[PDB]
């Protein structure tokens, strides 16, 4: 989704030069000229920009002003027209330039850009200089502007005469095909393929992907089970079907879409047809096609090599995979094994048994022995087919049980060659599911490993039992919080618009609820939002010392804090309380006159004071109304004189009760008058 | 473990206006105002706060002093009362308040605070007005001050008459109740649900899921063998128990607690019966209900799900899980396989035996073959249990022998499908062995890991033999002692409270004993040590070089040390020993005289000149009693001079013994007598 507004112009175009005017703006301002306005005007694309559409900077005393005003008109009319009009440029020669001026939509339908596309009919109105060497110098003069049109477009005319008109129309018939080719809207719409050719991931494209794995799944079980077991019609008819459904498919991957290294996406139909042909084509169309040949039809999952990057990045769906190659490689090599032993039950001209097959030994086993009138068969077709994938399976699955086991020459030829593929797919089905484990345990361990280091630390420091049990519990709470998500890490993924929308979501509970923060601009939300530390903190974690300093004024956004200036609460912080100090007008750091324990568990918003005052210092407009709007509900720095009831009662009980000192004491006195 | 204080409050509140004062304080300052009572009575919550808690700044003219004294006596005895008092606004309009004043105790039951409740009696005692537009508009201030009451709570009183004492009696009754109801008591207690409502974490309910746990173990050994093998009346009698325990789980999973992502705990019995019924209650109650659907019990291990988030974390947890889970597994895929064989024994109406499954072959393999009388058995049912087992873990460890084996059609398609589950339920055990081994590995490989790549530096950048060795007895001293921890990290994780007071607590061997950090303030204690170093030193690792810049002041917490002036021991510093450079004096940074050679492994803890320099800066009170009471051990920078006796006895000896030269030497001499 964009809006690709100039390159259809350029596109569409053929060198043709345009400016771009505001529809709603009076004057029509430039907001845009290509660079072959530049090089036909003269001038630079700052000097074109913000001056009027109609190019009044341009005008003349040999221009005509009843065409100023028309084309004055035609600008507050909204209408497409054309005009030609003797303009100057910045070395004030007189050019005639055919202007086509059109509105341009939104996708509101609303008129909001004036394009106006530019060429020259120097050549073909006439010659006028105020002076100039020679009239054939002002003639060479029309013939090096008239250039875009006779030198390049209008080739054909030149040879032939009479071709005033006939230029004219091609040149104007140009912008006029594009008067409704190029209506590009302004919108920023998703980019389109021509019909006919289908999106990569869409969703039908993508449900019949998966048919179409389904299907080539079906193949790979059936047809070497066809071509070992050599088996009625409706049979025929679903082979019919799944023909017509890969021959569709084919169809499919002619006209859909396709994503290279450099290009996201393609869009023509010659570029997938040739992207085609190499790879996909010749080994999809010799899958589709003489009994004997059917085994090319185990091709067709060649085009689930398509799905191969579709689910090679997900652990569990390429186990999932692997679970059903491997069961797919035991029937395979199951019918190799039935082939097998049917090559060896009567690989004699004779009719001799040999006494010694699996298939033999398997009837033998399993009681209808064999028996000549003619040669009377055994097993059963579907029995045989059973125990030779069991037999495959015991030799995939390392178990190897024996009742069915090889016995002849090309049967352990075989079992040399099942065992030491079924090796391979065994240790990958083993490393897939080793993968999956840690990948899926290693959030689980690192949290572990951080834990058990702190329990460590803990432990060989002989921290107190409960600072220790403190310190445990904050990590695991943290822990289960944040899910293991390192926000600072998170943020610096994003980009810097990114990680201020989502700063300014963050602190959506300090901005949304404060009056201080009620006038803030956009701009200053996001440079405030940038800087803000949303802290938790738990019950009796208390968030400033005394003496320590207040360098950071905290929003209580939730939760409750209490303020303990000499074991005594002085305020009580509730949801949407603002305390520290006052930075802006206090301009040095002081001491914290008391204890801020937090009561519940509570999420403050604090913010450090040398960035709160970059931010306000930066917005000076923005800082007298912080001044004027932020009221702290408890300043730190300040002192508040008390007396606690029980000494004041205990100093009426004294007071009931009740100049060598004086000398050094009065002068402290004295001091302290001076203080 | 919090307090929840103020929520309490306004959940029972239903929009009554309060505020809290100080209980042991004079003149009871407002610590706390609602949002309600800043809308009633016109202020801010700033300049509410430090008032009196009797609102001294509401009192006026029209105010009656006896009621005041009355009040200011209620707050002297600490007792809940009621007042009604005309007291004035911030636009000074007389407000008929309905005050009701209630102590509030503490965990060891002293009265802490004063929470005063607010109403408006204005509508039901009078309109009086010092001037007005109206009388009719002072009953319309009086009707629009009067709201909380009228407008919203007693609004079955307005449409009858004789309502004043009544509705007094309602907006009284609910602080009434309240009276009871809310005396939250302020204390960091534990949070608590209501009871017959137990909770997810206990002792009790763990060791209730651990029997639940064990007897869904114990039912999914039993039931597949009682439907398979088909088995006295104490065997009834237990299933009668276990059902019995399994409806007390029943019951005990509809009253739990439980936690959400949201909501890390639920309290409500609604909430958990809504959760309950979805996913839970159905399958239990389909658990825990004709004898062919005793198979449905096996879903009572639905709940070991349950258990699931419990231990899916720990690897070797979830390795004893998946043990546990393969030998259930064998007893369910061995039951299966003696029905399997039980079915192809007798599946003929004919009596045949067709002389081919594994219970004929394993009768006849072990003796007592079957016989026909009726049909008597051969062998014995433990034995063929045993065997059976002994087949499917055969199947299920890749084994395979092979004396029981299978050998009709639906036994190899249950031997391809125990392979088939077996292989990755073999798998899934190797995978979480080979990830218990890398996470029991990994801090053990990356120490190696780290040792071997210092090891080939000092291979590679030919380090000497003497200072490689040092280096590497460094590296394998600090990683024994340390355990790998890297302290600044698991400093890092903690915030910055927790921070400052493992600090301290790693501080304290300097904080306690020395007599320059007696004086010390708890925020200056915090400010100090997290910016104090442990520094541990080897025997002969040296600390200062001559002429190394002493920036630092280290106090000797542990061990001794030497200082080295010119191949010559000056000072041995010992426990509790100050060296490094008067900072804040000097104000400059001087070159050390001398050596400072460690002599046994010692622990010191510097601290850096630029930022003690920053901690006494800040504190100010405390950087005089530093001065005064830190003396320097050894000062670095000071120069001591002196003689050897060695020197000063061959001097003797030489002394005994014994101006064109003065031109280029009394020079200098006059410039050090410049000096």
């Amino acid at each position: 989704a964009q809006n690709t507004f100039l390159e259809n112009i350029v596109r569409r175009s053929n060198d043709t030069n345009f400016v771009l005017g505001n529809a709603q703006i009076v004057d029509w301002p430039i907001v845009y000229s290509n660079d072959g306005f530049c090089k036909l005007s003269g001038y630079h694309r700052a000097e074109v920009m913000q001056k009027s559409s109609a190019c009044s900077f341009m005008y003349g005393e040999l221009t005509d002003k009843d065409t100023v005003e028309k084309v004055r008109q035609t600008f507050e009319n909204y209408e497409m027209n054309s005009f030609e009009i003797l303009m100057y440029k910045k070395n004030r020669t007189p050019v005639w330039f055919f202007v086509k001026i059109a509105p341009i939509r939104n996708e509101q339908d609303k008129v909001v850009l004036f394009l106006c596309t530019f060429s020259d009919i120097t050549a073909f109105k006439q010659p006028i200089e105020d002076d100039s060497c020679k009239g054939w110098g002002k003639f060479a003069r029309l013939t090096r502007a008239l250039t875009s049109s006779r030198g390049v477009l209008q080739q054909l005319a030149p040879s032939v005469q009479k071709g005033e008109n006939v230029h004219k129309h091609s040149r104007l018939a140009e912008v006029l095909q594009l008067g409704s080719d190029i209506l590009p809207q302004y919108k920023q719409e998703a980019p389109k393929t021509p019909p006919h050719i289908i999106l990569h991931y869409c969703v039908f494209k993508t449900t019949w992907d998966w048919i179409i794995l389904i299907l080539t799944f079906y193949t790979a079980i059936l047809v070497p089970y066809n071509v070992s077991f050599k088996t009625n019609v409706a049979w025929l008819v679903v082979d019919s079907i799944v023909d017509v459904i890969f021959l569709v498919d084919i169809v499919l991957n002619f006209h859909t879409t396709f994503v290279g290294p450099a290009g996201e996406v393609i869009s023509d139909p010659k570029l997938i047809r040739m992207n085609y042909l190499k790879t996909w084509f010749v080994i999809d169309l010799l899958s589709c096609l003489f009994s004997s040949l059917k085994v090319v039809r185990l091709l067709r999952l060649g085009r689930v090599a398509r799905k191969l990057d579709h689910y090679i990045e997900y652990g569990a769906a390429v186990l999932v995979l692997l679970v059903c190659v491997f069961g797919l490689a035991a029937h395979w090599m199951a019918c190799i094994w039935y082939s097998i032993g049917d090559y060896e039950i009567f690989d004699e001209d004779t009719k001799t048994i040999r006494n010694n097959s699996w298939l033999y030994q398997l009837a033998l086993d399993i009681g209808t022995p064999y028996q000549f009138n003619k040669w009377e068969g055994g097993p059963s077709k579907n029995s045989v087919y059973i125990s030779s994938l069991y037999f495959t399976m015991t030799s995939l699955t390392s178990v190897g049980f024996g009742n069915i086991a090889p016995s002849t020459d090309i049967e352990k030829i075989f079992a040399v060659a099942i065992m030491m593929i079924g090796s391979l797919l065994y240790a990958t089905i083993f490393g897939n599911v080793t993968t999956i484990f840690q990948q899926m345990y290693a959030n689980t361990n690192r949290y572990h490993e951080m834990l058990n280091s702190v329990r460590d630390f803990l432990k060989l420091y002989q921290v107190p039992k409960g600072l220790s049990e403190r310190v445990m519990d904050y990590i695991v709470s943290t822990w289960s919080m944040s899910r293991g998500i390192d926000t600072e890490k998170v943020l610096q993924i994003c980009p810097k618009d990114m990680r201020a929308d989502i700063c300014v979501h963050l602190n959506r509970k300090v901005f949304k609820e404060h009056p201080a923060f009620r006038l803030a601009s956009d701009g200053c939300l996001r440079a405030l939002a940038m800087e803000f530390q949303t802290v938790h903190c738990a019950p009796g974690d208390l968030i400033y010392h005394a003496g320590e300093s207040v360098d950071s004024l905290c929003f209580v956004v939730s939760g409750s804090l209490e303020v303990i200036q000499d074991d005594e609460v002085v305020a009580i912080l509730g949801k949407g309380d603002v305390f520290g100090d006052v930075f802006w007008k206090e301009a040095t750091l002081a001491q914290s006159c008391a204890n801020v324990r937090a009561l519940t568990y509570c999420d403050l918003h604090v913010i450090k004071r040398d960035a709160l005052q970059k931010v306000l210092e930066f917005y000076t407009a923005f800082s007298h109304s912080f001044s004027r709007n932020l009221i702290l509900t408890y300043n730190l720095r300040k002192r508040i004189v008390f007396r606690k009831i029980s000494d004041v009662k205990r100093e009426e009980e004294e007071r009931m009760k009740r100049l060598p000192p004086d000398h050094p004491v009065r002068r402290l006195f004295q001091r302290f008058r001076q203080q």
